[PDB]
């Protein structure tokens, strides 16, 4: 359901904030073999509210599924420990630590941590 853009390695991320630059974005950290990744895309991204939610922000995705040498240098950048992550930026590009999520999130649960981010 949701848009996303799709992003392979740290210089294409970082072109892609580049381009967002006074937008928020959401990257979204996606394996093949997460199951909490399909949970989300069954649950939550699904979820009219959470795609509304969404409308006005960027919304990127990495496929780490092979673990590949651009997926591993990517998660490295990121200093990620595991999927899932979804991390945000703000407008200026920054991430804010505190809005990261590392589990699974119901579509009420993640719309309450989208407002609070």
């Amino acid at each position: 359901h949701l848009n996303f853009t799709q992003i392979k390695t740290v210089d294409e991320l970082n072109q892609a904030l580049v381009e967002a630059k006074g937008k928020p974005v959401m990257l979204d950290l996606y394996a093949d073999w997460c199951v909490a990744c399909k949970e989300f895309e069954k649950y939550t991204f699904s979820d009219p509210q959470v795609q509304k939610a969404l409308a006005d922000t960027v919304l990127l995705q990495a496929n780490v599924t092979a673990n590949d040498a651009q997926d591993v240098a990517l998660l490295k950048h990121l200093n990620v420990l595991g999927l899932p992550t979804i991390l945000f930026f703000d407008g200026q590009g920054q991430e804010h630590p505190q809005a990261r999520v590392t589990g699974f999130m119901d579509a009420e649960t993640f719309s309450a941590h989208l407002r609070d981010r």
